[PDB]
């Protein structure tokens, strides 16, 4: 099965998922000098006040914090988007070392980790239908750098001991994802894909310019998770990122000058 090891990692995925070599794959390098300011791009609208988190799951490649997406409780609108996209889950990608871990890069710079807040277009009714559409998902990407702690992240860090291994889940109600956002909502946007198999080309990427800072202790706790199931040899869950893919026939747009 696919993963992030030498024998099943990103260089292998194309054999099961040929779209890996497609025309709108993610992540990409964001060349800040070549991105074009688009004065027509609207401000982003992030409406998370009514968010209802439910559960946190180690799925063997990351951990997902899952939300009730059966009503418009936490939605993303505006920016490059037409219509309303509902938050279904967030997860991260991170490194074994602070100098790597993000999937997008900025002028080839790698951050320690990258948060993905995953939303689906409500005109398609459910997530499984949305991922089959070119405008099915909107993923809000946020870079993490190591420095001061992010207080709003700590409740996530503290439950990780209870979902160490693949397939473990825990109740995770009343978590407020607003605590994960930076001050600025300035962003870059481009059309792309899921960064894990099935690599579907269904995502409008919105990547925030401003990283959040997390502490060394917070990211160290991410690195104590396991890719393996309980009772299997321990494989630390680190370096669960796909490297930058060719931009091909795409232009990255900026919401800011
Ligand atoms: S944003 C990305 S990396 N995800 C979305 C949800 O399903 C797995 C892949
Ligand atoms: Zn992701």
């Amino acid at each position: 099965h696919w993963g992030y090891g030498k024998h099943n990692g990103p260089e292998h995925w194309h054999k099961d998922f040929p779209i890996a070599k497609g025309e709108r794959q993610s992540p990409v390098d964001i060349d800040t000098h070549t991105a074009k300011y688009d004065p027509s791009l609207k401000p982003l609208s992030v409406s998370y006040d009514q968010a209802t988190s439910l559960r946190i799951l180690n799925n063997g490649h990351a951990f997902n914090v899952e939300f009730d997406d059966s009503q418009d409780k936490a939605v993303l609108k505006g920016g490059p988007l037409d219509g309303t996209y509902r938050l279904i889950q967030f997860h991260f990608h991170w490194g074994s070392l602070d100098g790597q871990g993000s999937e997008h890069t900025v002028d080839k710079k790698k951050y320690a980790a990258e948060l993905h807040l995953v939303h689906w277009n409500t005109k398609y009714g459910d997530f499984g239908k949305a991922v089959q559409q070119p405008d099915g998902l909107a993923v809000l990407g946020i870079f993490l750098k190591v420095g001061s702690a992010k207080p709003g992240l700590q409740k996530v860090v503290d439950v990780l001991d209870s979902i160490k291994t693949k397939g473990k889940s825990a109740d995770f109600t009343n978590f407020d994802p607003r605590g994960l956002l930076p001050e600025s909502l300035d962003y870059w946007t481009y059309p792309g894909s899921l960064t894990t198999p099935p690599l579907l080309e269904c995502v409008t990427w919105i990547v925030l310019k401003e990283p959040i800072s997390v502490s060394s202790e917070q990211v160290l706790k991410f690195r104590k998770l396991n890719f393996n199931g309980e009772g299997e040899p321990e494989e630390l869950m680190v370096d669960n990122w796909r490297p930058a893919q060719p931009l091909k026939n795409r232009q990255i747009k900026a919401s800011f000058k």
